[PDB]
Formats: structure tokens, C-alpha cells, sequence
RNA sequence: AGCUGUAAGUAAGCUAUGAUCCAGAGAUUUCCGAAUGGGGGAACCCAAUAUCUUUUAUAGGAUAUUACUUUUCAGUGAAUACAUAGCUGAUUAGAGGUAGACGCAGAGAACUGAAACAUCUUAGUACCUGCAGGAAGAGAAAGAAAAUUCGAUUCCCUGAGUAGCGGCGAGCGAAACGGGAAGAGCCCAAACCAACAAGCUUGCUUGUUGGGGUUGUAGGACUCCGAUAUGGUAGUCUGUUAGUAUAGUUGAAGGAUUUGGAAAAUUCCGCUAAAGAGGGUGAAAGCCCCGUAGACGAAAUGCUGACAACACCUAGGAGGAUCCUGAGUACGGCGGAACACGAGAAAUUCCGUCGGAAUCCGCGGGGACCAUCCCGCAAGGCUAAAUACUCCCUAGUGACCGAUAGUGAACCAGUACCGUGAGGGAAAGGUGAAAAGCACCCCGGAAGGGGAGUGAAAUAGAUCCUGAAACCGUGUGCCUACAACAAGUCAAAGCUCGUUAAUGAGUGAUGGCGUGCCUUUUGUAGAAUGAACCGGCGAGUUACGAUUGCAUGCGAGGUUAAGUCG
RNA sequence: GGUGUAGUGGUAGGAGAGCGUUCUAAGGGCGUUGAAGGUCGAUCGUGAGGACGGCUGGAGCGCUUAGAAGUGAGAAUGCCGGUAUGAGUAGCGAAAGACAGGUGAGAAUCCUGUCCACCGUAUGACUAAGGUUUCCUGGGGAAGGCUCGUCCGCCCAGGGUUAGUCGGGACCUAAGCCGAGGCCGAUAGGCGUAGGCGAUGGACAACAGGUUGAUAUUCCUGUACCAGUUGUUUGUUUGA
RNA sequence: CUUCUAGUGAGAAAACAACUGCCCGUACCGUAAACCGACACAGGUAGUCGAGGAGAGUAUCCUAAGGUGAGCGAGCGAACU
RNA sequence: GUGAAAUUUUAGUACCUGUGAAGAUGCAGGUUACCCGCGACAGGACGGAAAGACCCCAUGGAGCUUUACUGUAGUUUGAUA
């Protein structure tokens, strides 16, 4: 899906603009991720087998997949992902300046 | 790199030793149904013969085989002796469905038009039945014509609403010449000659296989010499490659600022294009994601070319003694039909019935019939393409619809429902960007509600976007219990307000005047006709011809149709 | 452009010129600092009609010039939908109940009792069709029930039907039906021989009692009967 | 079912014991609120059983075994039907 | 307690004598009459329900008759195979 479930990456549209972390779940073919501590939501559960005792509780929403950019795990800046012919496990060969992601 | 459909929910698991997913080839495939061992009220019941199994044994389980017809071969076989009916066995093919389409045949209406109706029209249409094919049908001149000819069939333009047919009425309605798409030709019978069998006429009569031979400028046989080579195919599940359909790979270029919950919007300053087609993303993106232009790819199976083999087919010149060239056929009388042609002066082509030729010194046609001239050679077979149609699969397109529209059906629709049955047949789309889908408290059996919270917004709370009218309520400024009112209009005091600011707005005691709307009628308030009310839907269109007015281009001239490239 | 003079009721019907809706092209625009749509106003034009402002609403839409049309609704005893009036009106589908006590948020209507009343050649018991889970146990009360409901033939969850001998098949045939060959006939097909299917009839071996919340000639107890199978108790000529 | 022969055709009669015996139905309603009548509808629905007194009787009235009080009520006690 | 229907242009819906498509709640001139209901009766609303079944028309149908026209199945008689 260009992006994958142990990964580094930064927030391009929506309110966690410019905030980073690591992926903690991909849904493809609905084109959705998430992301450690990004998109923040408040339930409000009554007692079930888990917690029995439901309070309003907060965990990540997932965000549409193209709000968001890979990062070079080696330097620290955002970049689009391109594909080179390496020892044939052809990996994202990163643009600026090609380098294995 | 995740995954165990819709489908939430939980429980158990699988996957980097490559899951899930995608394309090619395989394996398995209960029962009913042509249904085919016998039966039957479809999805059930009951067997026979062999091999194998459970049991000490019977009862029980499994696997194969067993319809009918045809067409080939053996065995058995008889009223009736020889043998043919028959019977048993082995072999060969059919059988049913559909794409509510397109084709060729058999049989074959009516309402309707003729301002009635019989001939005629509707119409050889609808319906039913047979046979197909990927296309069918037609197809290689017993032809079209009229001097100077041309050469198989089909389809389109034109000829032309002409020549004709017709209670000569309503109406029906050609063809050839001329221009184009596509183009292609072939095989038998007969005479004769051999091999075999029977009649052994031991005459050569019957036949079976092979050869020869295919036409009108007449051709062949037959006798004479030449040659014994050369031109082609509409052929094969044979090889060699080339492409192609069915999965995929890679694929340029942006950040800050303002307003918002959120920018793709605004303002600055950049970059990219063989890519500014389209879709998605919290609002409108060439530069965020999927793509696009361009470049690359197939283990397997199926298609289409090309070139190889293999299979088939194909010769000249002369002679004119004799033989061959499709018989109950062509044709004629009688009765019907088909030809645009309704018996007509009726040629041509078919069907039923009866009669019935000739043989190259011949036979048919040129619209009754004859003579002369001209063009052909029936009574045997096959054949690509150019034309018709779309149940279905791929890729797209639209001055086509947008939930009473568009399919009957945007949703679990040929469903629920209705009918004994054949058959008839609906209604019903939209929370939000994201379920963040309201924890906790209070009234209440619950339903429902009020706070508190989520959220940009809850009067977006699931009967969830917007939220019109009929219709039902609650609150108020002004009027109303001596008054006969198609309900308004013109005149007007009092009270209450204060506008798109101008000769202001609401209500109104009291006074004058005044019999709805539509349709059809000589004529309507009509006791003539229609409407409970509100909302949606609901009626002179298009194709091809003919005529007139306007407009433009050419002008004694004007203009192309089918078709070819695009 | 001025000025004069003349004209300007109208059904059938002819002629002219315009208003508004949707879509296409080209141009110039607007929009989360809020488009379309909805609602209100005391505004403009000779008419169809056009603006501007408030409130609502949340994503698209005007203007100019030309083009194309499923282009305008008040009426068809029109079609579909929603809602009124008649009106809190007719009716609530033959018949005897009363009280005490239970349950419950709530009782004329549910439970338990007592007395009273009704049918009794049936309104009692059993069965063939037909229906198809309506049967039993534990919960429920939104709709169905002509009122009510704590109840139910309603709703949710679990569970119930036991055969050598009963009724049907592995037995028989009636009417009628099907029919290998056959005979007839534009097609399709019509009839019919051998041989079959087909009960409402023929044939054919088990009874009495007990037991569940729900089955009993089916389960259990006792005592039987029918058809087979295994074991231990003479010449297929035929007098076996 | 019972006889008689024709008939491929070792030798089966009957004692005890113990074994074998397949498929379909089977709940519940059924003079009814469960079937046919669009309805929890004053209609229709084959067969067997069907008691007492008085009576010829399955008539008639009252009852036995068994079943039932019928799915809108409380008042008033006019016209009219 | 439950809860319909046929109907319906809008209605603040009197009487007499006239007028008028010639029999008026609604038009003219008069006369009478405070506002809103309940139980009853049927004179009027040319009352509701059924696009007259009576009568005539459509160069409308359909069923029937016959010495109306034109045909035909069936029966019969001749020629010919």
C-alpha cells in the first residue's frame, strides 16, 4: 500500500499536521492506517467482558492512507518512495538521494 | 504482508520454510431431470446377473451391467423342404435444451381500408410445426439483349412512384441498361477399355471394382501421330518460427501564508510535461494517492499468419466412317397456384390428374401464334467473399435518465401478494469527515424525556441531508350575541403599530353596489356537466415525400448518390 | 427626434412580437468571509415576469451571445400519494354470573375456591380428509385479540413423534390410464395388441395392564403368534 | 389357497436350544378460533360410539359420564323499531 | 373503553308574492328573525347510490329465421385411372 505496519511516518493533512509515529496497524482495500497517538477519539462504553467497568475511554482512529509520508529511517526527512533494482528484493529505494527504506 | 466472504460479535487458528489474493491446466462432482434396469404424484420406491464384503448363519453393505429405434456381423431359426418372416448376442448413430434474435420450408386468420359489402385489401402478416448454420439461401447461362454486344451468384445507388396490374375502384407496383462493394471455379452419368463372377449361346447378355470423359467456337469416344512435362488447391489436427488473447512490472514535478473542524481555496515564490484523460483524499489538486504518455514481461493453454513436408488436380496437333451427350422426361388437355401481371390477347416457373416426343439433317428461348435471323444446350452434384442478427465477454461513447424518471426490479424482484390453473405482480435510495451511535445522574414498570457529555453543527440521534402544501394545535393586536351575508369591492370613524420611506402597515363599526369556475349551448346563477382538498405526473412529435414564403451560394445553368481514405 | 390628425369592445380563426424552464459551445464571473433550494418583506416593469434585504440551509450556481428541446397545468366520473368532512357518530358478530382470596406498576376480563346457570343422538368420546408445528416446559407484552390484559392458537429460547404383528410398499386385480411391435394421418400427432400402472374392493401373524411435561397394540412387565437360520438330539426310479 | 401329474432333480420328516426380520406414517386440531368460507365469520364437512326417568322411539322435558359460562362493560327503565 | 362509511365548488345556508333555460336558501319588493347546542319527524336541497334499462340515431354489434344474396361440409349421378 506504499506504507506498512512497522514504520516511521509524518502527517501531511488534518489537524495532526507536522506530527510523526510509528504504524501500528494497515487496513488495505479500504486504504486506512494507524498511527500511535494521532488520532485521538472518546467513547463511552457500558461494563463488557473487557473493563468491567466502562468508563469514557480514548484510542487512535484510522487515517486515510494518502494523509500521510514515509520517512528515511537513517536521516529524518520526508520523502516520496521510489522502486530500484537491487539484489532482487526489490525494496523502496527512497528518492533524494537513493537510499533503502 | 497480512488473513479465515456478506458480517457485526466472540472463540479457535494460519502466514516471511511465502498465507490470503490473481491468471493457465488438472482432480473430485450426492439426487432429479432426454433420464435410458422396472415403476412413479420430479428430487422417491422396487429389482436381476456376476465380483467383493458383515455374520457361525440368514437377514445387511459396495462396485459393474441391464430401455427403445437404426446399421453391420455371427448363432439359432420356420406356418413350409430349400429359406424368409421372428429371437438371442456383438457393433453404429439418434434422442433433449436454447439467444423472446437472424435463415429456409409446411400449413395459414381476423378486426381493419374500400367512408355499406361479396372480387379486392389487411397479408402469405400474426400464431403453430419441421430443419438448420455461424451465417443461411442463390450460384457457373437451354441467361441479359438487338448492333458495334456481354459473360456464374449476392448486396447497395439509380432507373421510378415510371412501364404495368386493378368492382380500372380503394389501392398494388417491376426489371434490364448505367455507377459501386466483393470476386473463383469445379465434379459426375453416357459411349469405350480392362480384371473378376453369373448367364458357362463355349454369341457376349447381367453385374463389381479400376481407367477414361465432362461441352455449344459444339464437346467427347474412336483412328493418327507428339509429349510422359508443366501450372495450381476451396487439403492435413504434420514441423519451423512470427505475432496475439488470457496475470503483471516500472513510470516526472511544492513549500510557506490567511480564513476554517478540516484545504485541494486565497497570497507569495518554485518546479514538471512524449504524462494538463479520469477517479479518490476532512471543501475546488499537473506537482498527496490510484492512474495517465512512454518503456518492459508469460511457465501454461488456446487462436491467426508465413514457409516446409506430405496429400491430391491439371497436356498438344489431325481426321470426320461410325457410337455417346441425364424419358414416363420436355410438352399438351383439365383444375389450382407463383411471377408487380386479379384469365386476360397470356409468354415464363411450380403442384395434382390424365395423355405423351426428338437425337446434331437435333433441341429450347427472344411475352398469344407463324416464317426468317440472333442468343443458348434442360430433365445430375458441390462451392469462399461482398449482405442479416446479438443471449454473451472485453474496452469505451452520449447538447440520454437521475428514485412517480431510468429496466417490472438502484434495496435478497419475477420476490411478497392474488388465482384450481394457465397467468397477473408491487412498495421500498441519502446520519456524520470519522460511530466519535449519548459513560454517569434524575422522573418513570417500560416507552419517552431532562441534565451531563461527543461533535464544526444534535432543532445532524437512527421514523436520522434539505424539510413545501393540505390538515391539527398553543399564544396574542384588532372585531363580534336585533342579525338574512357568491363572502368581495368602493366610501369610512375608532383602536394598534412603525416600513425596500412613501400620497405608510394590520383590524375594522357603519353605508352604496354585486347570482362562483369550467364545459356544451339559440340561450345558463342554473333545479343542465365536472371537480373533497393539497402535492407530483399527465396531450400536434419524428422519419420519408410534396408544395408555398423567407434566407444564402452559383447562374443558362444548378447539383452530386452509393462508395474509398479520414 | 417634434408637432398635427385619425384609431385602439371581441367567441371560432389568421398575423406579429416577446416572457420563463433544462441542456450544449464560446467568453467574462461568483462561492464555507456560505451555492442551489425554503420562508418573510411596505420593491421595480405595459404583461408573462425581475431584483435587493433578513432568517433557514450546507456545495454548487449565475450573466452575455448563438444552438437544441420529454419546455409551462385547474378541470379528462384522469393515475399515484398524503390528509380532511360525516364524528367522537353507526357498530363492538345469538347465550348467566356473583363474591372471597392470590399475583402484580396496574385487574369486571389472569390464577385458586365456593355456590349458581347452560348442552347431553350432543356443545360428550374416537377417527378418515384437510392444515402443517398450531403440541410440552420456561420467559415476554411493541404489534395481532373488535374493550382490557399480568393472559393467548401471538412473540423469544429449549424440547418432543420409537412397530416382524396397526395403515401403505417388497401381494391381487375394477373403472380409467400408459402401451414394444402394429394400424392410421400436411406437420404436430390419433388410436390400439402383448404387457403393465391403478383402491374406494380381495388377501394377510398380539394381547391385557403400567409408565412421561409432552409417544405408545410402537417404551416396560407378563404371557403369545408368523416366516427363516444354525446347531444337537437311500435306485430323484420313486415305494423317500 | 388346495389338489393332479409333467418334471431339472444326494436325503428331507421332527424334537429341542438359541439367533435373524427392511422402507414410509405416527406430535396436535379435527360438528372447529387450527379444514372450506379475505375475519378468533349465527353457513358447509364422510364414518363408529352415543347412558337414566316417563315413552313405540335416536321424538319431548329434566338429568348421569363428560364438557361450558361464549373477548366490551356500568346505569336508566322516554318516543320509535 | 374502542372506533368506520356512502357524500363533499367555497359557504356567516329564513318566509311570501314575483322574475328567470318558462317549479329559487343565494336575483327584485316586502315580511319575519338575539348567540350556541341536545332528543325526535321526514316537506325541500329538481336529496345519495347506478355516464336511462323506455324512445331515436351510429351507413354500431351479437344471438336467431327463411321460398333474401353469395358460398360450403355432407349425400348423390356420369367420364377417366
Amino acid at each position: 500500500m506504499f506504507v506498512k505496519k512497522g514504520d516511521k511516518v509524518k502527517v501531511i493533512t488534518g489537524k495532526d499536521k507536522n506530527k510523526e509515529g510509528v504504524v501500528l496497524a494497515a487496513f488495505p482495500k479500504q486504504d486506512k492506517v494507524i498511527v500511535e497517538g494521532v488520532n485521538v477519539v472518546k467513547k463511552h462504553q457500558k461494563p463488557n467482558q473487557a473493563a468491567p467497568q466502562g468508563g469514557i475511554l480514548e484510542v487512535e482512529a484510522p487515517i486515510h492512507v494518502s494523509n500521510v509520508m514515509v520517512i528515511d529511517p537513517s536521516n529524518g526527512e520526508a520523502t516520496k518512495v521510489a522502486f530500484k533494482e537491487v539484489d532482487g528484493k526489490k525494496v523502496r529505494v527512497s528518492k533524494k538521494t537513493g537510499e533503502v527504506l
